[PDB]
């Protein structure tokens, strides 16, 4: 018999699909059988009538690499519908790295001491051993790597310190990571050359896994970032992520027109794949960039002065009597948002065929950017339902079917017999983000339940105590 069928709804299985009436059978960790299971015996037989089963949602872009550590609940994801996170973004990773005052950006993962694993092995195993309640896929990070290996960041690696790093990202790939991700636009990493990133991830053809990367530029300069993300590819010959898509600064608004058709010209001839964020503000280290100082900047959090967390940079720079770009450094280390995308750009790439879904939820922010709590539910109710930008099997596709793929997430992603009852049930009439950046924590509507591996683990808006979470292999 089934531990449970999920019956009367409306199953959007993660293929891109419309959705079509059926019942979805769970037996243990499996999907066991779709469709009109009245003839099947079941221990429990939950109407879902008037909503949805999809596929749990895969959070393609996040920084939860400490998170899943010190708060397995997982909370901020689980509230939204999120099964798995992709960890280790844009060159930063928790492991490994034994150090106590880490290099920003890197700060954004520490809760104070939070880099304490000498091997990315000692990492799994952490998680293995105390489970978070979303699958976990993580990616070593190239300024980790850097940061563990270079007693001087300010330059070019040597062939020693090359040959270090890729030691270490040989080992993390051997040890289960899915990828090597790269943030040169970074203080740790930006006087890396494209060589030093090629022979550092040289692990990946070998392995098989995924290069992600922050580009090098994201404004001005993109064309050329974007040139050098397609070259490391054709160089190391495995799949490539862009992530977090956009153009920045007003005198780029609109380019997302010029960098989706390179993009889509690259993937014809090369293996590539993008992410994206449903919101027009970015958040980050608190940075002195000319570029991403140019617009409207929140501090998340700051270290010198604690009560800075919330104000406005603007504010703050003038009664300190001192240009924004000024004060950055005397306020640092430190977060902040960054209002420098433009909606019709965001639109854009958010509906070009291939973006992927990724929150880039920034969860130790003391304020933080609302994506963390509301991205995937402003992208099925907000974009598609009532700005029609695309149809919820598309949006669902984009979220779940599309991000396994590209992530080699086997078995997972899809509605189908046979594969982990990772699944949400939501209802689609008032499915939305509720996190807006007054209230940037405030938990998503229309999330019914939520399972991961078979286990409800949201239920009833509360987290059901079920650490259910995997670590995953690609
Ligand atoms: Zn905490
Ligand atoms: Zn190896
Ligand atoms: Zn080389
Ligand atoms: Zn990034
Ligand atoms: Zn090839
Ligand atoms: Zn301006
Ligand atoms: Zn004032
Ligand atoms: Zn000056
Ligand atoms: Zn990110
Ligand atoms: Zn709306
Ligand atoms: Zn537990």
């Amino acid at each position: 018999p089934f531990d449970y069928i999920l019956s009367g709804g409306t199953v959007i299985d993660g293929t891109n699909a419309p959705g079509r009436l059926a019942d979805v059978g769970v037996r243990g960790d499996r999907i066991a059988a779709v469709g009109d299971l009245s003839a099947s015996s079941a221990r429990r037989r939950i109407d879902v009538a008037g909503k949805v089963v999809s596929p749990g949602f895969i959070d393609s872009h996040t920084h939860d690499d400490n998170y899943l550590l010190k708060h397995r609940d997982m909370t901020p994801k689980i509230s939204q519908g999120v099964t798995t996170v992709v960890t280790g973004n844009c060159g930063i990773s928790l492991a490994p790295l034994a150090h106590a005052n880490p290099p920003a950006p890197l700060d954004l993962l520490d809760e104070g001491g939070s880099f304490r694993f000498a091997r990315f092995s000692d990492y799994l195993e952490a998680l293995r051993a105390a489970p978070p309640a979303v699958n976990a896929a993580c990616m070593v990070g190239h300024s980790t790597l850097r940061a563990a290996v270079m007693p001087d960041l300010r330059r070019e690696a040597t062939a020693d310190e090359i040959q270090a790093m890729q030691a270490l990202a040989d080992d993390a790939l051997a040890s289960g990571a899915i990828g090597i991700s790269t943030g040169a636009f970074y203080p740790p990493a930006a006087h890396a050359s494209t060589e030093e990133i090629i022979e550092v991830c040289r692990p990946l053809i070998t392995h098989g896994g995924v290069y992600a990367t922050h580009m090098r530029d994201e404004g001005e300069h993109i064309v050329q970032a974007l040139e050098e993300t397609f070259r490391i590819g054709r160089e190391l010959d495995v799949p490539v992520v862009i992530s977090h898509h956009k153009v920045m600064g007003k005198l780029n608004f609109g380019r997302s027109k010029e960098t989706l058709a390179l993009i889509e010209a690259a993937m014809a001839s090369q293996d590539v794949s993008l992410d994206a964020y449903p919101y027009v503000a970015g958040s980050t280290m608190l940075k002195q960039d000319r570029v991403l100082l140019a617009g409207r900047t929140l501090i998340t959090w700051c270290k010198p002065y604690p009560e800075l967390s919330g104000r406005d940079l603007e504010e703050i720079a003038a009664e300190r009597g001192k240009s924004k770009y000024d004060v950055v450094p005397e306020l640092q280390p430190a977060g902040a948002i960054y209002f420098m995308m433009d909606e019709p750009d965001v639109q854009r790439i958010l509906a070009f065929g291939p973006t992927m879904i990724g929150s880039d939820g920034l969860p130790h922010d003391e304020r933080p950017h609302p994506r963390l709590w509301g991205t995937f539910p402003r992208v099925l109710g907000h974009y598609s339902r009532d700005l029609g930008l695309f149809p919820l099997e598309t949006a669902v596709w984009k979220m779940t079917g599309l991000t396994a793929a590209k992530f080699g997430l086997a078995e997972r992603g899809q509605v189908q017999p046979g594969y982990y009852a990772d699944l949400v049930v939501f209802d689609p009439a008032t499915v939305a983000d509720s996190a807006t950046f007054e209230h940037p924590t405030e938990r998503a509507a229309g999330i019914h339940s939520v399972y991961v591996n078979g286990a409800a683990v949201w239920e009833d808006q509360s987290f059901t105590g079920q650490h259910a979470g995997r670590v995953l292999n690609r």
